[PDB]
């Protein structure tokens, strides 16, 4: 659950658009502050993707490990430009970091 690594990653992996900082902006990507344990297409006043609502799942440790793996797949029509991840520990750490960031 490397938090230091996930930091460098997110920094230039997701953070690029996302924002693990309460009060984030609806930039290229939505905020990621408490995304764990909440429904999708919730961010009010956002231009979410037609696939962001379509899915309509409960984000978490699984939905992620699965989603992250393939964002395009999971969300067909998502703007989230991301190839995906493979390394388990990579997703386990990256996710961990968040658990310390969003869930600091
Ligand atoms: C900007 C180019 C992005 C990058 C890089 C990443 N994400 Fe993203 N994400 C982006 C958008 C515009 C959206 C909405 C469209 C959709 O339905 O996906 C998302 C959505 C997600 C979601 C779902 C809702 C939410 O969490 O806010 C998750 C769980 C998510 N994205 C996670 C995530 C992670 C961990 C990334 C790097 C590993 C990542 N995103 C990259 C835009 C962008």
């Amino acid at each position: 659950g490397d938090v230091e690594k996930g930091k460098k990653i997110f920094i230039m992996k997701c953070s690029q658009c996302h924002t693990v900082e309460k009060g984030g902006k609806h930039k290229t990507g939505p905020n990621l502050h408490g995304l764990f344990g909440r429904k999708t297409g919730q961010a009010p006043g956002y231009s979410y993707t037609a696939a962001n609502k379509n899915k309509g799942i409960i984000w978490g440790e699984d939905t992620l490990m699965e989603y992250l793996e393939n964002p395009k797949k999971y969300i067909p029509g998502t703007k989230m430009i991301f190839v995906g991840i493979k390394k388990k520990e990579e997703r386990a750490d990256l996710i961990a970091y968040l658990k310390k960031a969003t869930n600091e």
